[PDB]
């Protein structure tokens, strides 16, 4: 009170240029404050938005970990458990974020907003009302100031003068209410700057404490155990990778001579003593064929189970000459079957006979 | 290794429907994993974005508090100090947020991203390469399977058969690399699920500890002190508000009779014994006029200082009759001046004479 800035409400009636000046300095100031406070309100609003999103996202991450188990994954309990622990602990965190989110809205956002939506709105409003009142009183005064000294009807002089009464009353009242609001803003200014910051910090103290109590040394050990498991999977993954690369390298060499339909007669002997034989054939479409308990089964690379094709070894088999296709054959006790090579063509007939 | 799911790389050359089936179950699975992991990656990315924004916003809020002092506010150290403390403490917090923000990107975002950008990309790529290889080998095989048994030129049979060699080699190799990658994904799957969560929690442990160390009981007291100051301003603000409302209510009553230009002659006596007089007049424009050390000063409601108008009390003053305007007068040792009423017109002439 003692040193605070104040507009002289008792000089309202006079409405002297000086007084109007002083009023001007408060508006210039009230505009600056408005500029600054709006920048602070924007920054705090972002903090409130980031915290709200952070909470939501952290909650979703946790809900996602609980759904892991409830998946239709075509292709294990320990994993399930571990995700349950992470889920749990991540929940406790989103809550901390939720709580802080709620408090921030009520101790920080609400006050700073009220300052902006109500108090700063009030200043602008009362400034216009007063401005209109001031204007109306200018007109009334110029009309009164123009009354004829010679003639002028009484009903006129009377009304014109009354207009000066009502206009000057209205101007005097709106100016005092406007001054009162500006004087008050000097208090709200301080309050609106501190209350929010105060609310923010209290919520933070509360947030860091609630969070720290769930992060015990027990969790640190659980994270240590899991840390070790993952490092183990990493080792194993690499151990298996070498093995696989080695198998591959070894298979390309071993299989190279086996890629041509017609192998070296001298190095890859026709097998005539087989009781089981499988492989693709063409049937006048291409399908995979295989032997099993006296039956020649078939399965299109598309099928999911396959089926029966013909009976075996109690049937007759002979190389057939269908169309102009090499290596065909037909059995009976079947469509025309076409092998891929002499060797292949022979192995079938011979195995089926066996 | 012992119970892990595995695609049979040794059955690659055979390429049997069954083997193709099994491959199918891994792809169905690899698609599911991809669905789920992408949902988890999105959730973690939001958490990383919210934390980054939170840090930025909290830093801006702090920078704004340091700029408060450096304002041109037309209209105090304690306030300055208090904002310096809030600023400081809010900084320490944004840093905690920054640090956590950096760590999250390196321990959580980087791994989960690599899984998605590299490993899952690798699966799709190797699946297409193999698919093209498989297709090319189908064509080569149908063309070889169609070679004439009767005629057929040797240069042809030769080339066609070679195509079966290269195509089958390519198919066999791309299938093994594809199987190897799918088998590996079974390890990365576990790793990619845990590593991120593990990184997240470690950063959080670190974040809550760093933050808690700046929120000491000293701060709690500083917030208590400030809490008390603001509550004091609130009291004072209300104390002043009553006073002002009271002044207003009292001024409307006291000023009501004073609003009409021509007051009751009987209740508001013309003051002829004045050595100082101020008020608005019209000069053949409306300006505010006032007495000071023997001079009649003027100041347009727009001016910021005003000036000289005429000398006084060593001059002659008489009611003038300019145009058809009531209450005009002119002095000399000035433009025609017009008062607002008999009373007003008289007080001027008389004060100027005095």
């Amino acid at each position: 009170m003692p040193g605070i800035d104040k507009l002289p409400i008792e000089e309202t009636l006079e409405d002297s240029p000086q007084t109007r000046s002083l009023l001007g300095v408060f508006e210039e100031d009230a505009t600056a404050i408005s500029n600054y406070m709006n920048q602070l309100y924007q920054a705090m609003h972002r903090i409130y938005d980031a915290q709200n999103e952070l909470s939501a996202a952290t909650h979703l991450t946790s809900k996602l970990l609980k759904e892991y188990e409830k998946q239709r994954f075509p292709l294990d309990e320990v994993m399930s458990s571990t995700l349950q622990q992470f889920s749990k602990v991540i929940d406790e965190l989103s809550s901390c974020h939720a709580v802080l989110s709620t408090q921030l809205a009520d101790a920080m956002m609400f006050p700073i907003t009220q300052f902006k939506e109500r108090d700063l709105k009030e200043i602008l409003t009362l400034k216009e009302v007063f401005q209109i009142a001031s204007n109306d009183h200018d007109a009334a005064i110029n009309r009164y100031s123009r009354l004829s000294k010679k003639r002028e009807n009484d009903k006129v002089k009377y009304e014109v003068t009354e207009d000066v009464y009502t206009s000057r009353k209205k101007q005097h009242q709106t100016m005092m209410h406007y001054f009162c609001a500006l004087n008050t803003l000097q208090y709200k200014k301080k309050i609106a700057l501190l209350e929010p910051l105060l609310g923010y910090m209290q919520a933070q103290i509360s947030f860091f404490k609630m969070g720290s109590e769930n992060l015990n040394e027990q969790l640190e050990e659980f994270l240590a155990n899991i840390g070790t498991s993952v490092q183990n999977v990493r080792r194993e993954m690499d151990s298996d990778i070498e093995t696989m690369q080695q198998t591959i390298e070894d298979l390309e060499v071993a299989s190279d001579p086996l890629y041509v339909p017609d192998p070296d007669p001298t190095k890859f002997p026709v097998n005539r003593n087989l009781t089981r034989k499988a492989g693709y054939l063409n049937a006048r479409d291409r399908q995979f064929y295989f032997t099993q308990g006296g039956n020649l089964m078939s399965q299109a690379r598309g099928d999911v189970a396959g089926g029966l094709a013909m009976d075996i070894d109690n049937c007759s088999v002979m190389a057939v000459d269908c169309e102009d296709r090499r290596y065909c054959f037909q059995i009976t006790s079947s469509s025309i079957l076409q092998a891929e090579s002499k060797k292949d063509h022979e192995e079938w007939i011979c195995t089926i006979n066996n």
